[PDB]
């Protein structure tokens, strides 16, 4: 803060609120990483008492500690929300969010007004991450947890992999919203509403929906719409949301023991004594069974603490009449009912069942409805269904299979999974990989096509879920086919070339074959020496996806509004051109270096869709040099907007006013940003010009392989 | 800016404004730099066309271009205020800003009100840059346009040192002030004020002061108060001070031929198509004669391109009066002159004398006073004053001259660079380490004692300025010896020690020596071994100073007000502790896990300046374990404070309730902020017994090695 000391003052977001940063290209750093320099995760957890490990959370399950006591001895309703509250986050949309990063432990999503508690359920875990050293990371350990709590009060899961990495800093790259007020809503929206995309969530601070309904009104019908949108968003449909929900609350209880006035400050504003633990309640004794925790006192089951089908059974067993909390909100109670739930802390006492806004939004909605009753019908294509949306949940921003580690990995190939087959052929050593260069460039095809074609079916890796790349080569499937930044026309004739130079190098050859997945790529370097002079580096073993494992709804997130490497797109009124370029940079995972490089050389080289003239900034197009940067950065040379919306430029000369270039806020920027352009001017320079050429080859390369987790 | 993207929305900043944040130990990295792993700046400016450089710089200075035309036909007034600008910001106060990270070109530094038109002289500057490739640094590049600039003009300058490194990032650990409005004062402040600590500028965006004078109000010698402390904080006395403002105001003039609503704005938040020019001005032709930076239209001397005594003798011929400026800003002209200062654009055209109310403040001020009329009466020593004055204004934040890399480097000792002579012995080997570390703790004196001392010695560096350290062993020279934080009555038991020690040694050896300095360092290595039954490095090499090259003065500022290592001071009202821990492991050069690691190492070897058992997490006392770590992270205990302040607190028993440790907030920061408490758990695990002691030793050495330039 604004404190006279290092650290302190007033910054640049202060003065330049709409400038443009590059903060997350510099995030993950080694030098805030405490590991050792080669240690690794996956290795590490594979050596792991993992079985060992599963006995002591069972253990930890039942093993009630004072300072934060156990509702009914049992710890599993607790950690199934801590484990639903790590992964909930995920959205399809941008693909950011989820468990996988372990972030939940970090700032914003530790002191979320929806993780009241689970710095405590955090904390409780505490003496077993001790023991287990870095074998088990906070990122697994935090949804194993999860799915420990369910098999020990008798429900079977359908598996576990582990292998997520624990990160070091807070995730700036995550737009929540710009609500600053907790709770707040009145943005992220504009019934009949749209809430804007990316989000995946009513409110800030909030996981999906509200408890007590739309800004706190509790209309079932009008909240089941809610949660048919946001779940939409975390990839769920309605069979796998109402499995959730039902399964979800099948277990466990809420606390409103008082009036929230009585909480104090999140873990974030928390005074330092209280360690990391913040929501200080003085209603009582501020813990057990006068917690404090949502404001809403429900409990949906007979057997809080034992897996049965008591939640579907009790909704479509009363009707329903909306009450209140002790504390003040919105909740449902049962028009009728001897106490038939018991209580938290006195075993001879029970209650009446009651229910939540949310889950009456299931009978009260018209699909819901049905599915409700489906699951009542068949209890066990219920205990299926959970397990396998549980697994979905916890495990959609992990990425392929081959990122998965465990003695609990499942091996059933899922439908969301985007799998690829593994290679089952031998695969091409340098010889045939020389003699399929020459064979491509043989065919004739414009090397730019080979080249553009290249990048788009690498370019669309995003690397948050990790889903996208040159791999299994979608972009010959649906909706990569017909996508207008691939230039379907250009896209299908590269690729009819590629389909004759494979038939002819797998037919009737024996032993070793050739995806299109790699010929895809090795034709975008075989084009690239021929057009640097330099020896371009390849790794083959790609292979190639069928359209079943292409899920055209999920692979539609991917498509780009916005794309500066491939001069497609415009801004919109809250977004700048530059600031998507950015947004796929950080996606693509490439320092403001290798952006930098990325951007000079695929101009020169002419990889924009459509084809333009935009940034084309050479005179000797199809030729890796630095003539883009030389010519950006030109001070004899000035720039004047073609139109007033601001997204095209023109080069001129200065003296003479002759037209030089075209170019667009993609291309400007480099000379514009004060960072980036101290980039371009490396590279502009008269020294700079080979090496250019080698970091435009490091980083192609590195592109290239970005899903390359098979290795 | 909040946009529905990757980068956008409601941050932490936001939420928590008084929460503590790890940048500043998450900076200058090697990711977001575009130069090779193996490139060495200092290897490459050695290989620098030099002389060729410089002979291209004076071809630049009389080579106008007609986009942003010279004033007289040279751009020599422009380049010693960009350089004078540039260097301008350091203080002496913490050490940060100046020359020395080539910081005008990136935010805000390039858009300070200030720093009007420095965008279009550094822009200049890139065809020379383009040419030079990376051999010249913008950094050096802008100083040394300065100095041959002033040659070009008939000035011999005293001497030039390249080798500064080019960043590639703003820098965010400088507090600026806390103000939010451009020339904003009033938080500063608080004819008689007091300007606050560290900062050494009148307003924000100011280089030092005000040029119409204390809030725009032309009072000479409420200027003259502003000037002295401004150039004090900024390291210069009175008589370089008044060297300083009559050598560059001896050269070229200012602008204002407008009003300032004719100037648009400031690059960071100028137009994309000026490409990083801002300040676009409306008024006439917007350059050459009708320019406008600052809004003053004064032009001091008859030869405004050519050294001379002009400056002085105008303003000692005339007497003042105050008028406005075509801007409506307060300067003077002279009375009954004729017009003889000359147009910068018509040759046949001639003006009055003109003056500014701080050139004012020279004259009238009795103390700058006769300094003026010293160096009126003695021309060559003005001159003499004024090249050595601009020398050191050029390499305060340099370090010492073992960092001092070219051709024109002085060969004579300045009393301010804090020269350690060079090592003309033979050094110990490893024969003599051993030997050595056996008769240190052979004295009796306790290791605890060797611990602190070691480390206070290693301690006062600081990386803003690179000052401070271990070479020299000035921790035996004033002030550091009667440095409150350094518990005086040990430091001299240590220091009695080692001095019989390295007597005996000394002599009693043939052809070798040892100096105190190492065997200070060599104390606590020896020290730190019997603790922790490892091999602590060592490299040997220091030298001692002498108290004639300690500038005390100089030397104050570098003490601590609270200094979390040790244990000592209390907060501000401004500032809580922790936060000046952070500040002094920035400026200790530290990443997060080395500052982690050492708070550990250092309260279980009880470092703690008096002898105070905060912190000491340790029923084994003077052996190095992760116990700091188990027993602060331990579930069981719970904190509260038990001083009048809440600096202080107890640790007790949360079940039995007694008590166990005595702490402080530099300690419990540790289990408070999110991101410090994932480092303490690595090194509190079980498998992080033999890590944590590893990596205490490598950061311990880290910090003993900070000062080592002759490496
Ligand atoms: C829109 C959907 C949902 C909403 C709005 C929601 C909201 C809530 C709220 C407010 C609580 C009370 C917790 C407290 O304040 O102490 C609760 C409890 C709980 N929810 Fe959900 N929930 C949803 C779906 C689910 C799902 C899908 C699962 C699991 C897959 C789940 C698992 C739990 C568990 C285990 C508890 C018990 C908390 C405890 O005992 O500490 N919920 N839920
Ligand atoms: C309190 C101290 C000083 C103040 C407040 C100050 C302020 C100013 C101002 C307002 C201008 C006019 C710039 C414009 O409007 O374009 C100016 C010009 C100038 N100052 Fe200073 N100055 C100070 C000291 C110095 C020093 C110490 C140097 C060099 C050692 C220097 C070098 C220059 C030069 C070279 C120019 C002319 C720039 C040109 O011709 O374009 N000044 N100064
Ligand atoms: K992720
Ligand atoms: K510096």
């Amino acid at each position: 803060r604004k404190s006279n000391v290092g650290g302190g003052g007033t910054r640049n977001h202060d003065w330049w609120p709409a400038q443009l940063r590059l903060n997350i290209l510099r995030q993950h750093t080694p030098v805030s990483n405490p590991l050792d320099k080669d240690f690794d995760y996956a290795a590490a957890f594979k050596s792991l008492d993992y079985e060992g490990l599963k006995k002591d959370l069972t253990k930890l399950m039942t093993d009630s500690q004072d300072w934060w006591p156990a509702d009914f001895g049992h710890y599993g309703g607790l950690f199934i929300r801590m484990a639903w509250h790590s992964a909930g986050t995920y959205r399809v949309t941008d693909g950011r969010g989820g468990g996988g990063e372990g972030q939940q432990r970090f700032a914003p999503l530790n002191s979320w007004p929806d993780n009241v508690s689970l710095d405590k359920a955090r904390r409780l875990l505490w003496p077993i991450k001790q023991k287990y050293g870095n074998k088990i990371s906070w990122s697994d350990l935090l949804l194993l947890t999860g799915n420990v709590a369910l098999e020990s009060m008798g429900f079977k899961t359908f598996g576990f992999a582990g292998g997520r990495p624990d990160t070091w800093e807070a995730d700036e790259s995550v737009y929540w919203g710009a609500e600053t007020t907790w709770l707040g809503n009145e943005d992220r929206y504009s019934h009949n509403r749209d809430l804007q995309s990316p989000l995946a969530s009513s409110h800030m601070g909030l996981i999906y929906v509200n408890p007590e309904g739309p800004d706190g009104i509790p209309d079932p019908v009008a909240s089941a719409k809610d949660i048919r949108v946001t779940f939409g968003r975390m990839a769920m449909n309605d069979e796998e949301t109402v499995a959730l929900i039902a399964g979800g609350h099948s277990f466990g209880k809420t606390h409103g023991a008082g009036p929230t006035h009585h909480v104090g400050k999140e873990p974030e504003a928390a005074p330092i004594e209280h360690q990391g633990l913040g929501w200080a309640n003085s209603f009582g004794q501020g813990k057990g069974p006068d917690t404090i925790t949502s404001g809403l006192e429900v409990t949906w089951t007979p057997t809080p603490t034992k897996w049965g089908m008591g939640y579907l059974e009790y909704l479509y067993k009363f009707d329903w009449e909306p009450t209140k909390s002790p504390a003040g909100a919105n909740q449902w109670v049962a028009k009728n009912a001897e106490p038939t739930i018991p209580d938290a802390y006195d075993p001879n006492k029970k209650k009446l069942p009651t229910m939540l806004t949310t889950d009456i939004a299931l009978r009260m909605d018209p699909a819901y409805d049905k599915i409700c009753r489906d699951y009542l019908a068949n209890p066990d294509k219920f205990a299926d269904a959970f397990a396998r949306a549980w697994f979905k949940l916890l495990h959609r921003d992990m990425g392929p299979r081959t990122r998965w580690i465990g003695p609990e990995v499942p091996s059933e190939i899922l439908p969301w999974e985007d799998y690829i087959p593994p290679v089952d052929y031998q695969i091409i050593d340098d010889n045939d990989i020389a003699a399929l260069k020459k064979e491509i460039l043989a065919t004739g095809v414009a090397p730019k096509k080979l080249i553009f074609v290249a990048w788009s079916s690498a370019s669309s890796f995003r690397g948050s879920d990790k889903r996208g790349g040159a791999n299994g080569a979608r972009i010959r499937l649906a909706p990569q086919n017909e996508w207008k930044v691939n230039d379907p026309s250009t896209l299908r004739e590269v690729l009819a070339a590629l389909e004759s130079v494979q038939q002819k190098f797998n037919d009737s050859s024996s032993g070793k074959k050739v995806s299109l997945a790699d010929l895809i790529v090795l034709g975008g370097v075989a084009a690239l020496e021929q057009a640097s002079g330099l020896v371009v580096p390849f790794t083959p073993g790609r292979n190639d996806a069928t359209q079943e494992h292409t899920d055209v709804h999920s692979f539609t997130h991917l498509e780009p509004h916005a794309d500066g490497f491939r001069s497609y797109g415009k801004g919109t009124k809250r977004v700048r051109t530059e600031q998507f370029l950015i947004d796929r940079a950080s996606l693509l995972t490439l320092s403001a270096p290798e952006l930098t490089a990325l951007i000079g050389g695929l101009r020169v080289l002419e990889a924009n869709y459509d084809g333009s003239s935009y940034g084309v900034l050479t005179k000797t197009p199809g030729k890796l040099t630095n003539d883009y940067f030389v010519n950006l950065l030109d001070t004899n040379t000035a720039w004047k907007a073609a139109d007033n919306e601001g997204e095209v430029f023109i080069g001129y000369d200065r003296k003479t006013h002759d037209k030089k270039w075209t170019a667009t806020r993609a291309d400007l920027i480099f000379g514009a940003h004060a960072e980036l352009r101290a980039l371009a001017e490396v590279y502009a320079a008269v020294d700079g010009e080979e090496k250019f050429k080698r970091d435009f080859v490091a980083a192609w390369h590195k592109v290239m392989n970005l899903d390359r987790f098979d290795l």
